[PDB]
Formats: structure tokens, sequence, C-alpha cells
């Protein structure tokens, strides 16, 4: 469907400013690309991250269609491109990657080794995002297809089902039976997070959260466990699990108390992943200041494959997330109620 | 026989240790009675005699040594699988054999040991440094055969530890593939060799001495670059840029660690195997590259050992030893202190 | 305690087992003395009084009962670790303990155990179908707190063993993957349930019996295909053509095998697990996709075992047991010919 | 199950929130009951609004002090008892073996302050879980079929009231005088309980015309409005004698001066309600001769069990509002602003 | 003693009884346990196991042996008139006890048993086949004194069923 010349989209246009809407050319698939017609365009709280950036530490981007959680159908193909048909619905992997790297060519291109000095940008986040009528998309590679499922559910699992499947997935050995994951926040990536470790391990899931309704919430979606976070957590958590130590913390919050609990409750030979965002907030890796054997990483976003199996297990309606809609021209107005937190999961805008 | 020993201990807090006269132990029922062929040092002897008396406990009076080997001198009851006279090293961190971690092979990272106050020879149980000993179970006897026994002991430790830390993410280290070591000291040094042995990786050395580094050379890292501010570039210079797969650091300052962190790449691996109290790597977003992991391993498995074991038989694995008497273990400790020594410190009664 | 116990027995080559009078035995040290509480019987038993007299050595008599359970009765010389009366499962592929497969894990594939004649209980050693148990090690004992001793029998085989063959490729076994099961019996009735526990691939079960194939969708197979001729193609037809990323074979017969060839997946996996004397894979170029590897895993390791427990103690494992008597011993073993009982058969004395 | 649900106070300032912990286990002497309802009360408002400052050795905290439930699983030795028995929870727990205890009077122990014996809910897990830990047998009182939830408000709204009338029944013969100040909460259940354990005069006393007429229906034989014209009007009542008891729920020192003003002479004041600072003025000339003052604590265990035996016997109705476990945090937010009808109380 | 029990049972439909081992039932409210003494055999047991499929209306398992004496084993509560190791044989053709026909002594003709579901033991309820079995009320057990159960058995319906026909 390129029919248009002209197309809708949401840009951040000034530093500091607020995204508008605007009126820009319908872009055109070169040899390689695929163009896609929108379904499902994503907010995320990263969105903000990088409209609160200053405009000291600013070089180059702008204007920037957003939305890195990308969902569309298949509207015309480049110049040798097989391997999707006009109207196929596909999930855009947001990770780009140089193709052609050790990493890259594992699956694993979110942690390609070049994609910094080629300067290869993810969509909504330095390339042309999802928010707009229609997109590019570099390269097949980076479709995933989505059968039936409905765009507006799969567009946050391009984010918060990818991120923490990946954050899982790398320590899913040691979630054997009697093994113990702890999950800190249960805001949009730690909902997603437990009904993962529900599917994929047989661990047992104890919940950490400030919010009262945060925590039965956590124990409706397969949490069997639920502890307030605060200086009490640690002890809290200890109490249930015996005093064992739990063998992975995953710490969806990412703020300095949080990783401080993760490591107060990490077992001996165990993980502790920090997927939240707090500028400044780290784990302390040293002697007597962790258990041995204890790891501790930032992971970031998902590989290819892992999209490929977060789109099968929403498509097997095991995982379920808080979806509220939006329409283009709402675009700013949408990123305005993400500023003040006044959405429960994932708000979707809807070309 | 004979019903006394001569043993190094650890007597009082802050205290050298001295040479002293107790009975020689019997083997209870399970347990297996060794005489001592060789009894390692390290600084590691010496971090623990560091501490102050202000965090004293219950540990002392101490037979000294973790580095343990000797030869098999009186079963207990029911002990078989050794015969008497058999070659044995003793595997250091001992664990409850019972709970999962246990089950797993990985005695070292064993959940109960802690609270059952199950403690390594030489670091809270009778150690090496004595004509006899006790290792409480046959699980924790390497056989080493013709092996020489002064050249095992070093290996209980400088070999088995970096063995373990290497071996986590032995996986990652495939052809094309950089990994740097930082402190070619006692581990460093056996780092690099088991780095040749297991892997194809490339190996870059850092350290602060000119002389360590033209022996990192000889025992096979491709290049060496000097410990300092300046190192992170050094290294990257040497790699077109690009950073290193993993970071084994043997040193464990905050410098060293701070190094670590500029140079391991994106999904590669920091190991903090050196111990100064205090340091940390600080792992946190725009800190460290992403997916790259870090961790404080401790010492290593038994079955880790054991292929420490074959490396060195099959002459794949080389440290530099000197030779004491029971009656010198003080006068090695002080000569330890000073780091004149070259590579380890071995005591043979 | 008595100086008489009961014991079923298999005296005579191609004999029936018999209820039998022997001495109560007494730990050694090192070793553990049960008070059964439970002592499963499965096919297997049946298999090894099948073996004709032609070959046969030793071994005579044997009581039977490879899977068992027990309270710790009376401890031998310089065991601790357990207390008396602690509810145990026992750990049935016995292995040496110092060879690289045990001090690894994986004790049911040590290398030594044949040349040590170390044979299971049950298959070689006094078996748990009596009123007392030796146990050699306390390393063979795993604790299931207040699991229902009737409900732990089985899991100590009919749990274990396609656990661990699961075990051996769960990372492939992702969301999207295709798990088949061929055999919902006994055996393939727990690993439907193990897979709905660990993983995430979807379960295909296959049968003769279309009662048990309803119950195996009950327990979480999220299909049924008949077995025979036309399984092969019906199994295709559930995957869109694109193949199993495992087959579990717990049939374990030709027909089973040749089945399992043909839907296995391009870099799948097939485990013969059931035993039928000559059944064997054709693992060659053009008989079998590229990737495909084939095994028969034998048992399970002991970290296996204790997660087994843990599935149970947390619901997720339910097996139909039928309860016997200890004089019923021989009964049972009739009962278990004619495949007359439901699930697995516990004895009980 | 391991573990259960349990409605705690975490940290100073906070709400109560709902988690998860061990189900406890009854160690030798003690017992293990399945809750079956928890009462709140504004006492639990008083402890939680405390500031850090006065806060040293508490949290976490399982709230509620107003405890029944039936017995779970019997301790070690603990004898006496049987698995599904009906039992409300003594409140002020003592140390059982000083003079004060050995009398009977445990909520007057000599010793708990000095050996950390505190409450359940103020200090010791509360009864606001699914399963509880009482510390020993004597801390259990039966109460067979009566309904737990009208049980739950009587083992301190009911006991708090009854001691307070207990300590001087003597002087409440007919021709005596009662007056109540305070008529919802604990004072609704005082002017029962005088109806029913003496025959005096009973007056109540209030600010709320509707707590008022609800106060004549279960036997105030008058009523008059708290304020500066309060005191005039229960002495025109009396003819001017004034009143042999003055019991006061509301605890404010405007409610200590009416008292003082209209107690009479060989009289006596209990100030039940506690208003931090407010304190009667026991010196000549400014109280009557013989007027005898005391702020009472709690009850003893065996008016707990007169407390049950009236309520078995249908003498004792106190207005209950239903919550669950999970609403434990929400309920808290409803007393905080006084919008509950009477007590209300939890049922896991 | 006994929380295990051997018993005979017709387990389904076409084939032949086996020696099913199944659990040792307790004696509820009204009920007496009894340690079987003997169980009779007759060309009835066989006409109901020659019973294709649809006619059948019993249900399976089904512990056989409708002729039953035994021995007081255990009473059940408030269960007076007998005491624990008298020797009794079991009335066959339960009744409701309630109805005309079982008033004036003839439960064997009660008009309310087939539809309350009321069946003979071995014949719809747990039969004497077995080491033990239950007796649904009192009313159902005749004493025998010192009469050899083995003579006894067989009276149960080779004597009483010619006795009714000839009375
Ligand atoms: N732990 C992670 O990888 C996260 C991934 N995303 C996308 C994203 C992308 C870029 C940034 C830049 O700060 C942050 C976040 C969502 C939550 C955290
Ligand atoms: N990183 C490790 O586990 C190392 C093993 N050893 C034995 C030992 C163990 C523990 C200590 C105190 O930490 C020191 C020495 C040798 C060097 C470091
Ligand atoms: N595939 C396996 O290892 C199985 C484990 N068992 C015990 C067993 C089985 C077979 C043998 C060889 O007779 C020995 C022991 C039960 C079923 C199959
Ligand atoms: N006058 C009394 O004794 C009261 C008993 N309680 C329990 C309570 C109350 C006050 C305290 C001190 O904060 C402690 C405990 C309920 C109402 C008043
Ligand atoms: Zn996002
Ligand atoms: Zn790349
Ligand atoms: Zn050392
Ligand atoms: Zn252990
Ligand atoms: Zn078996
Ligand atoms: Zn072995
Ligand atoms: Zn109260
Ligand atoms: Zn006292
Ligand atoms: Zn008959
Ligand atoms: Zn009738």
């Amino acid at each position: 469907v390129p029919r248009g010349s002209h197309m809708k989209a949401v840009q951040y246009t000034e530093i500091g400013s607020e995204p508008v809407v605007v009126d820009i050319p319908t872009p055109t698939p070169g040899p390689g690309e695929i163009l896609l017609k929108v379904t499902a365009a994503g907010l995320c709280h990263s969105d903000i991250f990088v409209m609160d950036m200053p405009a000291a530490q600013y070089a180059y981007g702008l204007p920037l269609t957003l939305g890195h959680e990308g969902v569309g159908t298949v509207a015309e193909l480049g110049e040798g491109v097989t391997g999707f048909g006009v109207g196929d619905a596909v999930a855009v992997y947001g990770p780009w990657g140089c193709g052609a790297c050790h990493a890259c060519a594992r699956g694993r291109e979110n942690y390609c080794t070049r994609a910094a000095d080629l300067g290869i940008t993810p969509p909504g986040l330095g390339s042309p995002g999802s928010m707009a009528e229609y997109m590019i998309v570099d390269s097949a590679r980076h479709l995933v297809p989505i059968g039936d499922l409905d765009p507006v559910a799969a567009a946050p699992l391009t984010d918060a089902g990818l991120t923490p499947y990946h954050a899982i997935s790398r320590v899913l050995p040691l979630l054997g039976p009697g093994s113990t994951a702890v999950v800190i926040g249960v805001g949009g990536l730690g909902h997603v997070g437990i009904q993962i470790l529900r599917a994929v391990s047989a661990a047992r899931v104890i919940a950490v959260d400030l919010d009262d309704d945060r925590l039965a919430l956590a124990r409706e979606v397969g949490a069997d466990a639920a502890v307030k976070s605060g200086a009490g957590a640690a002890d809290a958590i200890r109490e249930l699990t015996g005093g064992q130590g739990a063998t992975a913390v995953f710490d969806f919050v990412g703020a300095q108390s949080t990783i401080d609990t993760a490591q107060q409750v990490v077992a001996v030979d165990g993980h502790i992943s920090v997927v939240g965002i707090h500028a400044g907030a780290h784990a302390k890796v040293g002697f007597f200041m962790i258990p041995f054997g204890a790891s501790v990483v930032t992971p970031y976003w998902g590989t290819r494959s892992e999209l490929m199996e977060v789109v099968a297990l929403a498509r097997a309606g095991r995982l379920d997330i808080h979806t509220e809609t939006f329409t283009l021209d709402e675009g700013p107005a949408a990123y305005r109620r993400l500023r003040e937190g006044s959405i429960r999961g994932r708000g979707v805008v809807v070309p």
C-alpha cells in the first residue's frame, strides 16, 4: 500500500521540545529495503529518555520519526527482496547490526561490534521510526512474521517482551526446578518477565515492587510470592527462600537501591541482570561485596531468534501486556501521558 | 610412624608463623592420612594473616597450607579408591557433597559449606604444611601419578584458580578472540599457559614489571603492554580498537578493574580474580559495554582440578618453584612478604 | 530391629520372584541402613528376568527393586549429613565417585563402575523390595522431606530417566519447538509433564492405546497421534511439515525408531529411551536429517534427581500409583507382565 | 503451603501492605492458629503515626491485636486444645510468673517491659495474616460456636470497657449513676456491659446525635451532647448529686474536664481514651473528695472469658463491617477517615 | 491390621475373575466389618458374568460372593446388637427397611430397593470373596453360633432360596 506521496508522522524536531505531527514525503524502498504500512507503533519510557537528552550533548539526529516498537504489513518490496509477500504481517526487530561481524553471524545482532562505527541506529532512535503511516526497513533480516497476531498486542513485545526475554535467556540453564528468580519492578518489563519465567522455566518467582497494587497483580500473572521494595526487601526475600539466596535477580528498575537488594539476595554462583536504567546506578562487583561466582551484566534488547521466540509465546497466548490505543494525531498527547505515568503497561499508536 | 610431627602454624593474631610440635593425627572412619610430599605458599596465606585482631572470631591455632600434595599413608575405615602409597593432590574448597551445587560437580560453590563450618585445609582446617595431614573425604583426592609433588602443589591454586576463571567463559574464546590477562604474577603466568592449551584465543598480557612482560611473551602471550593510565589505549591499538572478548584481572586493583572496563568488548566478560579489599567493578548502563558480564570466581571445581593435573602431566603447565624445608616455613613466609619469590614457594618435608 | 527380613528375590534363571527370608543387613563404615517405605517395579525388571541362562555369569540371588524410598534406620560409622528417620530416595545408578564423569555430576556415566563391579540396587546389588536396605554411600541418598514415599518411588526412574533424556537437549526446546513423545505408558507420561514444566515447546503424544492418548492430553499434550505406519505423516501434518525438534521414543521398538527418523527435524534430536532387544536407529547419510543426533540415555544424574524431586514437591508431577504389599511382590510382577497395572506399581512393607 | 499473605507495617510513615511471608511453625509450647477474623482499631493508627524519631526496634510487623481463629497445629507438649477448636487470642501477654500474673492480672505484668513481652500486633506477629503463632496455651480462650466476626472486636472493644467497669463494679448498685463519654466504639459495648453486670443509671454523652439515639436503644437511660454545656446537663439529670462513675472513652482534655466536674464524692473516673497529653488533675478542690482516677489497660484473662460469656448469651452486640485480607491496607484507609460503622474485621 | 487386603473381582466384561489386591474397607456409621470366614460360589455368579456389555447394570470392579459368612471384626459407630468375633451369615437381597414389604420381613421384595440403588453383596455391592467385608446394617447379619462357616456359606442361597420357594 505505498499510495500516498505524502504521509503523517510524529517527529522530534527540536531539542527539549515536545514531539509534533508532520506531513513528510512517503518513502520509497530502495534495493534490499522493504516499505511497511504501519499497523501499530509503541511508546516507551525509553522515548522520553532520548527526548530528555540536553542540547549540550547533542550532535546530530533531528528530525526524527519516533517509535522503536514497530509492527506492520508488507507494502512494497525493494529490488531483489524476496522472502516476504505484499500483505505479510511483520514485526520490526529493533537493534540493527552490520550483518557481517562475528556477533551478527551468531544471531546476536544487538551486540554488533560494528553498528557503532558504521552509525547503524535502530528505527525511532536514529533511523526513521514506526510512528508514521509507512516505514522503511533496511533489510528482510529485520522482519519477523507474526501471522494473525493482533498488531496492537505484538508492538509492545518488540521491546517489553524481547528485552526481559533476552535477560532471562542469558541464564535460563540455571533456572531449573528448585531455583528461584527475583523480579524487581513489576512495571512494563517485569510484568512480561514473570509471564516468561513461567513459560520457559520451572523456577519459583518472587516479585518485588513499591505499590501494594503491583504486588497482587504480580501474583495474578504467575509470581509465587511478593514483597515490598525497600531497606527491608532483602530480608523479606531471604525469609521466603529459607535464607538460601536467589539463583537469579532480574532488576527491571535498575535503581541503586534495587541493585543493592539484588546483591544482598543473589545466590553464590547466581546472576544479576540490571535491566532498567537509572543514570549512575551500578552494581559493585568485588570480593565480599557480592557472593562468589555471582555474575552481573547490563544486557541490551534481544536477538532475532529471541524476538521470534517471543512472538511464539505471544501467539500461544502465554504473554499479555496491558495495551492502551492511540491515534497518529494524538501522538504528542500520548507522549505527554507517558511523562505523567498515566498509562498502565504500554501506549500503542495505530495509523 | 611416630606420634609427633613438625607443623607450621599461625598461632597468635598479627604474629609471624612458627614451627611447632603437635601430635600426629589418626584417620577417622571415612578420612585419609597423607605423608605430605609438597606444601605450597602463596600471597593468600598472607592476606589471611593480615586480618586484624578486631575481626578475629574462632580460628587459631591453624596448621597452614592450602596447596596440599602427598602420598596415601593410612586409609581410615571403609575408604577405598586409594591404596597406601598413592600420590594424591588435596582439592582445596571442601563442600557438603549433598547440596544441588555439590551434585553438579561445583563443590567450590557449595551453598551449605558456610553454614556447616566446612573450611579448606590451611584456611580453617589442618593445612598441608606439616609432616602429615587428614583429608576428610576421598572425594577430595586427585591422583597425580608420577607427577613431581613440588610441581603439583602450586597447581592446586595457581593452576586451579585461573583455570576456573577461564572455563567459565571458554565457549567465548574461539579463534579470532582476544583475551587480556592483567597481572602476570603467579596466577597470570599459568593463566596464559592455560589459555594457550585450551583455546586458540589471542593473549595480550598487562603488568607493571618489564621483566614480567618479557616472561609473559615466553609462555605464549602474543603481545604485552604496561599496566597504568595508558594501558587501555595500548590494548585497543593492539586490537585495532576492537576490544577484548575476555579480561582476566589477576591483580584486582581498582586501576586494573578500571582498565578492564575500558577494554572489554560488547557482550564480553571481566573476571576479577585478584583480591584488593574494596576494589570493585561498576556494572551499570553506560559505565560498561552492554552484555559484558563481570564476576569474582572462587577457586575451582574438582573436575577442573583433574584437568589441570592432566595439562601438567602432558607438560603444558609450568611454574617456577623454590623449595624449602619444614623449618623454613617462617623464613619462606618472610621471603614471600618481600616478594623475593619468583613463581611459588613450596615446602618439602 | 529383628534378625529376619523378607525380600523379593530372583533366585534362579527363567524362574519367578519369590518372597524369601534372609539376614537383616548391618551398615558398615560409610554405609546407611534404610527402612524401606516404597519399592517401585518397572518393566526393566522383567527385562533382566527374561535374560537366558546361556548368557549368564553370576548375580544370583538378587533382591529386586531399583526404585526405592525409605527412612534412615541406622547410620554406619563416620556417616554424617543425615538424621535417623529422614525420608530419602535412593539414587539408582551408582558409580566410583573419583572418575572425571563422577566428579562432574554424571555418575550414571561413570567410566569405572563396570570394572569395579559397582552395580545399581535391584540390578546386581541388594534392591529396595525388602524390609531393609543398605545404601553404599551418603551421596546416594536424596532428601524427600514429606513427599509421599509411594509418590516418590517411581520418580527415581520413571521421573529421573525422562528428565535426563530431556535435560540433554533442553536448550533446543524453546518457544516454537515441537517435542514428540512416543509411548505414554509410564515413563512417557511423566515426560509430557516434565516438558510442560521445564520448557515451552509443543508436545505431541503418540501411542497405540486411545485411552492413554486422552490422558496424555490431560497432563499437557497439545495433540495425539496413533502409533503405526500412519504416525509419521500425521505428525508431519501437525507440524506443517517442518519436523519435530526432538523425538523421545519411550517405546524403543524398531517401528517407533523408524517413525522417529521420519518426523525428526534438521539439527533435531532422537532419544531412544525404551529397550527392545535389537532395535536401533540407523544414523547415516540420507537415512536421517543432517545434524539430527541420536543417543540411548542411561537413567540420570544426582542433580537431576534432586530437580525431579523439586517438581513433585511443587505439584508438577503426578504419576498414578497402585500399591501392593511385600508378600504380594511376585503377584505384582505377574500383573506387570500382562500390562495389567495402571501406571507404576509400588510395593510397600 | 509454606508461605502466606500478611498485612504488615514495613517502614515508618508508610501505609500497610499485603506481603508474603513464611507460614510460621509452632515451637514446643506454641500453638498455630488458622486465623478466622482480625479486628482493626484506632489503636492500630496510633502506632503507625509514631515518628521514626520515637522508633527503635519494631519492623516489620504483622498488625492485628484483635485475633480469633482455629487451632491448626499444636506445638510440642501443648495439651488442652484440639485441632479445629475456636479460640480468641488474649491480647496483653505477660511473664506469667510475677505477682501480678499469678493473681490473674496479666495485663499488669511487672516484668513484661523488661522481657520484651509485647502483645500480638503491637510488637509480636499480629492476627492480620492467614495463620498465627500464640506463645502459650494460657493465651487462648474458647469461643465455641460464637461467630468469629462478632468475637474478634470483643478481644479489645469488649475486654477494655469491661475491665474499666469491672474495677469499680461494687459501686454501681441500684441508685448509682454511670456516665459514658464517647458512645461509638468502646462506649457502645460499655453501655451494654453496664446493663448486664449492673443496675446503674446510664447517661450517654457524645457529639454525634445519631450515635446518641442508638445509645438509647442499647440501654442508655438518658443522652447529653458533649460540650461546655455537658456538665450542667448531666448535673440537671442527677439532681446535682453527680455520677458514681464516669467512663470516658473519648479521652480528650475536654471530656476529662467535663468528667471532673460531674463525678460524685467518693466516685471514680476511668480514662479509657488515648489523647496524647490529655490528663486528669487530681488535687484538693480540683476534684471531689474520694473521687479516684485511673487509666486502665486492656483486661484480664478471666475478664475476657466473661466477655465471651456475655456475647454467647447475646448480651453484647457490636456492628461489624467485613473486609478481606487483600483489603487489609484499604480498610486501614477507611478507618483513618472515620468512615467505618463500628468495628472493622478482616476475614482471611 | 492390614491396610491392604486380597479379594476376587469381576474387573471387566467378557473375561474371567482375577485376584485383585485392593484396600481394606472401614465400617462407616451403622456398618459392620467382618473377617470373612467363607464365600460361596454359585451358577449365579457366572450368569452375571455372561451378560453382554449392553444389559449388564452393576458397574465394575465387583468383589463377588453373595454367599457370605464371617466374624465381627470391628463395629461401626452406634452399632449395637453384635460383639467382636461373633459368627454371622450375610443376608443377601438388601432392602430399604422402610417400605411395607420390608416392614413385614420380606426385604427380598423391597419395592424401593431398585429405585434407591440398593443391591445385594457381590451383586452390585462389595461381596464376600475377600479377606474383609462391609455389611450396610446389623439387620443383615444372622448369627450362626458354632456352625461350620464352610457349611453355612451355601445356605445363604442354596438353602434360603428353595426354602422361600417352598415356604
Ligand atoms: N535493558 C535494555 O536493554 C532496555 C531496552 N529498551 C530499549 C532501549 C533502547 C535504548 C535505550 C537508551 O538508554 C534504553 C532502552 C527498553 C528498556 C531497557
Ligand atoms: N579468586 C580466588 O578464588 C583465588 C583462590 N586462591 C585460594 C584463596 C581463596 C580465598 C582467599 C581469600 O579470598 C585467598 C586465596 C588463590 C588466589 C585467589
Ligand atoms: N533408558 C534407560 O536408561 C531406562 C532406565 N530404567 C532403569 C534401567 C532400564 C534398562 C536397563 C537395561 O535393562 C537398565 C536399567 C528404566 C527404563 C529405561
Ligand atoms: N485504654 C486501653 O487500655 C486501650 C486498649 N487497647 C489496646 C491498646 C490501646 C492503647 C495502647 C497505647 O497505645 C496500647 C494498646 C485499645 C483501646 C484503648
Ligand atoms: Zn520501547
Ligand atoms: Zn555486526
Ligand atoms: Zn595458594
Ligand atoms: Zn554443598
Ligand atoms: Zn524402574
Ligand atoms: Zn566414576
Ligand atoms: Zn483494637
Ligand atoms: Zn508477669
Ligand atoms: Zn449362590
Ligand atoms: Zn423396602
